[PDB]
């Protein structure tokens, strides 16, 4: 109960701050969640025993794939720690407990292959779920861990509050879904601009949370531009993997999978920040000010790919 987990001085700092990489070190990443959820939540939020234990099935469930892996998880994680720390009052007691678990399960045994290539193999988990295949799955994983003996991180909440928990993280999970991205953040701005958008609303909550999910699940692309760089080739090395599985069932991937032209990496990069991540953390930034960094180092990484695509790197 008198247990903080306390970070050395360069990271108890730099943590704070959007842009901040969790570092090569696997083993400090579990300290890192649970100081998060400490100074997000409270000490007493979850018994620190269970947390453990749930945080290290956590880990055990994510593959050794090139992106959607643990240090992912983790990183996406902080990214919300980070808008919860700068939004404090927005936020109840439930929903600050609730989205850095859905961020840490976010993404719970991926295998590095999109929704459209377990539709066009034909994976059972496509016959399961017929849309957000991989996301309903990674909810599946988490309810699964919840229900291990030792695991019930929750086990101290109300009937009532343990169902609202559940379904904060479920809806989280499954608006990670970027499919889904495109009209949520639509209907956002529209709401923004015409000034109907009210978070006392469950249904604009809802779409707020998944929003942030976006931002969190996106924030690579809000890193310092050496650290968003490098992992961009563990991104390319997943979708071009997945590329080399379409042609291996007779299909052209798309570019952006098609390891044969890695020269429109920069051009492609360009469309993805222009078409999905710029207007992510613009109305991200119109409903909760303080998330301005976020589109700030956006803003600075889509220059750095600007200058890639110019000869001058
Ligand atoms: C979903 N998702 N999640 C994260 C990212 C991502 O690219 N994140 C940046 C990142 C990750 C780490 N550092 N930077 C994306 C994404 O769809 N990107 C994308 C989206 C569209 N494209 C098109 C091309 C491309 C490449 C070569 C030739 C032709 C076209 N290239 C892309 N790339
Ligand atoms: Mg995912
Ligand atoms: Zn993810």
């Amino acid at each position: 109960g008198l247990m903080q987990f306390t970070l050395p001085v360069r990271l108890c700092k730099e943590i704070e701050l959007f842009h901040f990489d969790i570092g090569p070190f696997e083993n400090m990443w579990p300290g890192i969640f649970v100081y998060m959820v400490h100074r997000s939540c409270g000490t007493s939020c979850f018994e620190l025993e269970k947390l453990c234990r749930f945080i290290m099935s956590v880990k055990k469930n994510y593959r050794r794939v090139p992106y959607h892996n643990w240090k992912h998880a983790v990183t996406v994680a902080h990214c919300m720690y980070a808008i919860l720390q700068n939004n404090h009052t927005l936020f109840t007691d439930l929903e600050r407990k609730g989205l850095l678990i859905a961020c840490l399960c976010h993404d719970l045994d991926h295998r590095g292959f999109s929704n459209s290539y377990l539709q066009k193999f034909d994976h059972p988990l496509a016959a399961l779920y017929s849309t957000s295949t991989m996301e309903q799955h990674h909810f599946s994983q988490t309810v699964s861990i919840l229900q291990l003996e030792g695991h019930n991180i929750f086990s101290t909440l109300s009937s009532s509050e343990y169902e609202q928990v559940l379904e904060i993280i479920r809806k989280a999970i499954i608006a990670t879904d970027l499919a889904l991205y495109f009209g949520n953040r639509k209907q956002l701005e529209e709401m923004y601009q015409t000034g109907s958008l009210n978070l006392n609303n469950q249904s604009h909550r809802d779409r707020v949370i998944g929003l942030m999910m976006t931002a969190c699940d996106l924030c690579s692309v809000t890193k310092l531009w050496p650290v968003t760089k490098l992992t961009a080739n563990d991104i390319y090395a997943e979708f071009w993997a997945e590329g080399d599985e379409m042609k291996k069932l007779g299909i052209q991937p798309i570019p952006m999978m098609d390891r044969d032209k890695k020269d429109e990496v920069p051009q492609g990069q360009l469309g993805f920040y222009n078409a999905v991540a710029i207007p992510c953390y613009t109305t991200l930034t119109q409903i909760l000010p303080p998330t301005e960094p976020l589109l700030k180092a956006c803003r600075d990484n889509l220059s750095q790919w600007e200058k890639v695509i110019r000869g001058e790197e």
